[PDB]
């Protein structure tokens, strides 16, 4: 369970915020994301 993903349509034309939580540090991110249909990080 490394982060979240908070919006109002999880899709670009409106803003949304993500927070990922890498080893180090957590790098909160307020874009317009175009969010894909089931998000997951991928690692090695
Ligand atoms: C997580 O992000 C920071 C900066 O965004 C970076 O320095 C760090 O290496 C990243 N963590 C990993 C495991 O790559």
């Amino acid at each position: 369970i490394r982060g979240w993903i908070f919006g109002t349509t999880l899709d670009s034309k409106t803003q949304s915020l993500l927070i990922v939580n890498n080893a180090t540090n957590v790098v909160i991110k307020v874009c317009e994301f175009q969010f894909c249909n089931d998000p997951f990080l991928d690692v090695y």
